[PDB]
């Protein structure tokens, strides 16, 4: 009786949201990258389910939450490992090959990229524009691997992969460089939480923009088994800190998340860049010695600001509230 | 495109439903409870001739009960008048509450899935004096040994939300009480054997109110294979007019739709009574006994008035447009 999926909650409002997104894209004449004027500043949060009763939560969780990927990322200690910060939850995402965009769109707007607006914007940048600095940063990162098994064509195909052409799934899968291009279209950092953190895990900064022109709260995604999902903040979950840690525990120490595609001079000042493009806070967490506390960096996460008029989750919630009363 | 109408805006459906029980007025002097404002709303369906057949097909599988539409048209019971706007049958859940689902959709574009209408029928039957309803029903029953009290008790029991199909099926007297709860006539177009070779079909008037206190456009339902659906008017330009005939063809003559549960004096002045509660017009039709045309009575049907704010069909339409432009 609930909606089997989120979008089913108000199919009309979804269409409207989607229809607003192309119009918010500004397309510079002079080669500066096309970018969103306003909508990149939106953030969705998930509503609390604990005040409901078990058979009801199940309905909701089955309907909304990717429980397989949540359990995977949690058991490998990459997701929600830190007791001090608010819980993040994975939302179901279509796994058609366009899931990088479906998850990113959902994180901001509560809809997936089914009209291909984000997908087309990515391809657009990598074909209609020249992309010299992108290719360079990609070469630099590729050559960091201590070994090369014996690449003239590799860049051209990466551009082809971003196309909406059919490959296997409906769309070609995307890779790290596409995430970095995407964060520059959004003027917003993307942080990807995964097991290897094919190395998609880590931090993507909109370096083709001065931080002054960017939104300083990240989009947070989860990645496992070739699949992206958004990892959204669970609402009213104080007193825990609204932030995502910029390190993980690894073999008894804290290890920094990878920052992708930096030049040598940028890499030398990685901490300074992180502090410009995110809101970095230094928080205490328990040590391996129960008698020690450690300070680590974390980045503030945004508060829910997606208005009702364009929020499928609020409508989902009222559906839930109307239904719960019938169950009580 | 969504597979059913309500999947088009689940949030709005709930809003609509949440308004209904608050619109009911419960009197303390014994007068039946009834709707204050929402009984006046009427839904119209949008046209799909502006689309290509493959698309038409998807809209029609989603919205239209084509089985019942085809059955009633093939008997010349539905859409047989050349002068008049087409009516279309919408899909309705067949769970034993379909009388209420179809009535609710006709006015409000949502089904009775909170049981508001069903509960209001059972409430009137169980918790007020129903002496007049019973008397009228006895007269219709008589027009083997009968036990009136046992049978009346059973009809009240059928109205409940008790599982017996998820719910008990309802019959004529329930439609009669319902139209008095809505203060609005209900006209049922039903499947019926050819006279040459049923009883639910006909006109139910809110005779427990003066006509001046009732809405004077009817609710129109179809009935076949024990199932009710709303028959809503199709939006259109001119020149054809919005109406529903009040008689059926019967070979070379016409047969008046049954007017249910009348007392004998009322039945004597039936045409007068129909003109009080409905807007009765005369429409010329081609004759089947000799004679180019004959005038038959028909009732005017309402224009669409269900504001967008509470219209799932508008939202459905806007989805059709978006999804269409893409192809
Ligand atoms: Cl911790
Ligand atoms: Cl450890
Ligand atoms: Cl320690």
């Amino acid at each position: 009786v609930l909606p089997q999926a989120l979008y089913l909650s108000n199919m009309r409002k979804a269409v409207k949201i989607r229809e607003r997104t192309p119009e918010d894209i500004f397309k510079p004449t002079n080669g500066i990258i096309h970018h969103f004027k306003t909508m990149h500043r939106y953030t969705l949060e998930m509503f609390r389910t604990c005040q409901f009763c078990p058979q009801f939560r199940e309905i909701i969780h089955k309907a909304l939450i990717d429980r397989n990927i949540q359990a995977t990322l949690e058991s490998q200690k990459k997701l929600n490992w830190c007791r001090e910060v608010r819980k993040l939850v994975a939302l179901k995402t279509n796994g058609d090959g366009n899931c990088l965009m479906h998850a990113t769109s959902q994180y901001m707007w509560s809809v997936q990229d089914t009209d291909l607006v984000l997908r087309k914007a990515l391809f657009s940048t990598l074909k209609e524009t020249d992309t010299r600095n992108f290719k360079f940063r990609w070469q630099l990162e590729s050559l960091k691997s201590q070994e090369f098994v014996e690449w003239n064509d590799e860049w051209d195909n990466l551009i082809k992969m971003a196309s909406t052409d059919t490959p296997g799934l409906q769309y070609n899968s995307l890779e790290e460089i596409h995430i970095f291009v995407l964060c520059n279209i959004l003027r917003r950092p993307i942080i990807v939480i995964s097991d290897k953190m094919l190395k998609v895990g880590g931090i993507y900064l909109p370096l083709h923009w001065p931080a002054q022109e960017c939104y300083r709260y990240p989009i947070v995604l989860g990645y496992d088994s070739h699949h992206f999902v958004p990892l959204v903040t669970l609402k009213d979950s104080g007193p825990e800190i609204r932030a995502v840690p910029l390190v993980n525990r690894d073999r008894g120490r804290f290890e920094d998340l990878k920052v992708h595609f930096l030049t040598d001079p940028e890499n030398e000042m990685k901490e300074k860049l992180l502090k410009e493009y995110l809101m970095v806070i230094e928080i205490p967490v328990q040590g391996w010695d129960h008698g020690t506390t450690h300070l680590i960096n974390a980045a503030k996460l945004d508060e829910a600001n997606l208005p009702k008029e364009i929020n499928l989750v609020d409508d989902y919630f009222e559906l839930v509230q109307h239904e719960y009363k019938k169950w009580q």
